[PDB]
């Protein structure tokens, strides 16, 4: 069993990738290392879309490794999706060499999601029961086969800076201040756990009597359901804007409140520093309402104030106050 430190690569904030290596000899890819999905799949040279046209596209026939499986893939992220063939292939991160891999190469990838994305596939690092048929997720078959040492692994995403990390196979420390915290995943599927209450001066803003949450490294925000996350820009002090995203005063942090997210009894307050994104001198709230949320999605803003532990030995969240 190994430790890879997969470096990732911070853009605006907002997209967190590291960088893989596919067939032999390999083929590089930037892949979006997902918490919300499970499935690994890259370009191929099959796939003329834009996105396709617009990124590292695999070539199967110059690998020497890679075998066919004639199963069809189809996967649904964001407002886009994808749709290609999985196929076997050695699939290099960092010093972990997993072999005899499933992957999709894509076939057709309609709309604009991954065509102006900065990656060009995506590794998912959720459970098995939410990847697609005859395929296995990289890390499950990366603990199958005991390439890490534990089966577990970390996230840091650094604020504006470029010394983000994902740690496989084990728990970086240089990376968190104080005490893990852990919390029992309720729902095998996606990182999901239970949020007992959010709050704001004292008084519960959102998630009043609990809600689900799972912990995404694949959105760039903190989206909830609609009436909750508008009682918190409210509360807050953003304010909605014909763009659609909601205004902050970039002068006014100092007298913004700070957001408490309550998970298994402890408190994990979000500070307006925190929760608040600053682009081309303007301030916009990192809390985002979706008609579709059944469950809150706590994103990159919210791991950038707390170093991520995924344990798939005991099926746990750890949290802590990163550096």
């Amino acid at each position: 069993g190994e430790v890879a430190s997969v470096p990732l690569t911070n853009y605006l904030d907002s997209q967190y990738f590291g960088k893989i290596y596919l067939g032999t000899p390999p083929q590089e890819f930037t892949v979006l290392f997902d918490t919300g999905s499970s499935d690994f799949w890259v370009p191929s040279i099959y796939c003329k879309s834009n996105a396709c046209k617009n990124h590292q596209r695999f070539d199967p026939r110059k690998s020497s490794t890679f075998q066919n499986l004639g199963k069809p893939l189809s996967i649904r992220y964001g407002t886009g999706s994808m749709q290609g063939i999985l196929g076997y292939d050695t699939v290099t991160v960092s010093d972990i060499v997993d072999v005899q891999q499933t992957v999709g190469l894509s076939t057709q990838e309609p709309g604009d999601v991954f065509t102006y994305a900065e990656f060009d596939g995506i590794l998912g690092m959720a459970y098995p029961s939410l990847a697609s048929e005859y395929s296995v997720p990289v890390f499950d078959n990366m603990m199958n086969r005991h390439l890490v040492a534990q089966d577990v692994f970390s996230v840091y995403m650094d604020r504006n800076g470029q010394e983000s990390m994902l740690t496989l196979g084990a728990i970086d420390p240089s990376y968190y201040t104080g005490s893990l915290h852990w919390v029992p995943v309720t729902v095998q599927k996606y990182w999901q756990f239970t949020v007992d209450s959010v709050t704001i001066n004292g008084m519960v803003v959102a998630c009043d009597g609990g809600c689900q949450a799972i912990l995404d490294t694949g959105t760039s925000l903190l989206v909830g359901p609609s009436s909750d996350i508008l009682n918190i820009q409210e509360a807050i002090g953003a304010t909605q804007n014909r763009y659609g995203e909601f205004d902050i005063d970039c002068d006014g942090l100092s007298s913004m409140p700070t957001v408490v997210f309550e998970i298994n009894g402890k408190m994990y307050p979000l500070t307006p520093s925190a929760y608040t994104n600053q682009d081309e001198d303007f301030c916009t709230s990192g809390f985002q309402a979706d008609s579709r949320s059944r469950h809150w999605i706590l994103g990159d803003v919210f791991i950038r104030e707390y170093y991520s532990v995924f344990d798939r030995v005991n099926n746990l969240v750890g949290l802590a106050k990163a550096i």
